[PDB]
């Protein structure tokens, strides 16, 4: 139930094919909706989840640089599937920015996602 | 610089390609070093960085799933590339288990990773 | 508006006291709702927080150890106030277990919290 | 062990008391070294540890707010004391700054600290 269109709270839009290989790819689309703010995602899900009622673990990157745009910076979502009747994605991720050595120590977000087929 | 095999602290094996097009492919090795314990790694780097000593900002997933195991959990590494003298990854990760609503509070483990290409 | 009893989604309860001088005191307790499930709270918040509608940053430690139970763990919530009409606490937080050096990159979930003053 | 001071890798300085009852209170100094710099903090740590070679659960939160500067922002730090030969606290911390809602997922930074007796 993972390929499709989701949608996470803040308005972002990610576009999925779930492979049998484990493969995930797509497009990722911060809120605007125009071809100017698409950037590929690249991820891996677990192709053989456990038949118990659990999630079916999952992760993909983005690189924030298209044809238009480049902040030089990358997310990675961490989560996992939960096919219930309304189906979602319960991640969290990690926004990294390239920096100076000097300003490591503050080149990395977190925060959480929840994403669903319905906008 | 980020083609090439890196080695974490704990003794994991990462071998990575990065193509012209952000993508990152290859495969990682928890710290064993046999057929069993290697698993697809998928990503996308920042292909054109800041020229001004910032590091390259890149991302990846592993789903702890191949022919041989599977942990029902996937990791993503969000991090970047510093082309030091001996150049170094630094990243953060999340490792995501597929879980019950009930334990969904557990799922997720944080903590840090540096990749180098020594031994 | 910190001053108060918060309930997370979870149904933890968190009284807390905001002291004019920055200072959290207060009890956390775990969803159950005895003497038994009350652990110490102490934290820190902004006592001269910015007059722009920004929220007020704060954070607080419970150590899982209490005359009762002993978890040999600690979360610390690190977020904001938002004096909003409904108020509310949103936090992100670290549960560190003490663990061996050999399990000491598996010692740390990550994970969020939404606080009201409503049950 | 908990009690001293403690030199992170940054350069920044935490001189803390570990009381009998779970409490640490202290100092957190960022790098500079002048009154100016230095911010009360507040924590928790596991009183009765694990007789098994286990680290200390601990947790502590600065709010960047002293008699000289504000930064409308509060770091938590959940770790483990390590009482090796030169013993070490493992650390990874949450850097919250007060923000507006449309801020609200910038809001927090992770990372890793490793702190020593040892300048």
């Amino acid at each position: 139930g993972i390929t499709g269109t989701w949608y996470n709270q803040l308005g972002s839009t990610f576009i999925v094919t779930a492979g049998a290989d484990g493969a995930l790819t797509g497009t990722y689309e911060s809120a605007v909706g125009n071809a100017e703010s698409r950037y590929v995602l690249t991820g891996r899900y677990d192709s053989a989840p456990a038949t118990d009622g659990s999630g079916t673990a999952l992760g993909w990157t983005v690189a924030w640089k298209n044809n238009y745009r480049n902040a030089h910076s990358a997310t990675t979502w961490s989560g996992q599937y939960v096919g219930g009747a309304e189906a979602r994605i319960n991640t969290q991720w990690l926004l990294t920015s390239g920096t100076t050595e000097a300003n490591a120590w503050k080149s990395t977000l977190v925060g959480h996602d929840t994403f669903t087929k319905v906008k």
